[PDB]
């Protein structure tokens, strides 16, 4: 908790962070669950991935992800399509 100085709203991706969060549920999705394995594989290829993906097709190329959790990936970067101040 509190290592040096983390951002207030992360940078952009934060994919493996919210994917591992569902695996950390320890209640609705603790261990030996039916969908708990979905986040274990999708998070194994996402966290290895450079993270951050504007187009949803990115999670498609990621092996193990691209059927149900792929929508949750875009959910992270779904409300982060703000502009970057033009000119």
């Amino acid at each position: 908790m509190s290592k040096r100085k983390a951002p207030q709203e992360t940078l952009n991706g934060g994919i493996t962070d919210m994917l591992v969060e569902l695996a950390n549920f320890e209640k609705n999705v603790s261990q030996a669950i039916h969908k708990y394995n979905a986040y274990r594989k999708a998070a194994s290829v996402i966290a290895k991935y450079p993270h951050k993906i504007k187009s949803g097709a990115e999670a498609k190329k990621l092996p193990g992800v691209g059927t149900k959790i792929a929508e949750k990936i875009d959910e992270f970067l779904a409300t982060g399509k703000l502009r970057k101040l033009e000119k």
